[PDB]
C-alpha cells in the first residue's frame, strides 16, 4: 500500500540522516569509501564482502534496507571487516579497530536514542508480509 511505501520512505530518510552523521565524523573517514586496490592489493582477497559508508548510502537509495536491522548488519560488517583486516598489536591497527568499534557503537547509540521500536516493528511486519 501507499502507507507501507510511506513507511519505507520514512525509514530511508532516517537511515540517510544517520549515515551522513557517521560519514562526516573525522574518526570514521577511513570507512567512508571503498579501500583502494592500488594502495593495498590483498584487501579484495582477504575481505570477501567489502562495505563502506558510501556503499551504505547507495544501498539505501536502491531500497535494499527494509528494516533497521538490515542496515545495522551492514554497519556491523564495516566494523567486523576492519577488525579482520587490521588485527595486529601495532598502533596503526589498534587505531583502526578503535575507530571501527566507535563507528558501530555510535550507530547503535543514535538508533537507540532516535528510533521508535514500534517503527522498527512496523517495518519488520511489512517486510515479513512480502
Ligand atoms: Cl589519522
Amino acid at each position: 500500500s501507499m502507507q507501507e511505501e510511506d513507511t519505507f520512505r520514512e525509514l530511508r530518510i532516517f537511515l540517510r540522516n544517520v549515515t551522513h552523521r557517521l560519514a562526516i565524523d573525522k574518526r570514521f573517514r577511513v570507512f567512508t569509501k571503498p579501500v583502494d586496490p592500488d594502495e593495498v592489493p590483498d584487501y579484495v582477497t582477504v575481505i570477501k564482502q567489502p562495505m563502506d559508508l558510501s556503499s551504505v548510502i547507495s544501498k539505501i537509495d536502491l531500497h535494499k534496507y527494509l528494516t533497521v536491522k538490515d542496515y545495522l548488519r551492514d554497519i556491523d560488517l564495516i566494523c567486523s571487516n576492519a577488525l579482520e583486516a587490521a588485527p595486529d598489536r601495532d598502533p596503526g591497527d589498534r587505531l583502526i579497530r578503535h575507530r571501527a568499534c566507535a563507528l558501530r557503537d555510535t550507530a547503535y547509540a543514535i538508533i537507540k536514542e532516535e528510533l521508535d521500536e514500534d517503527f522498527e516493528q512496523l517495518c519488520e511486519e511489512i517486510q515479513e508480509s512480502r
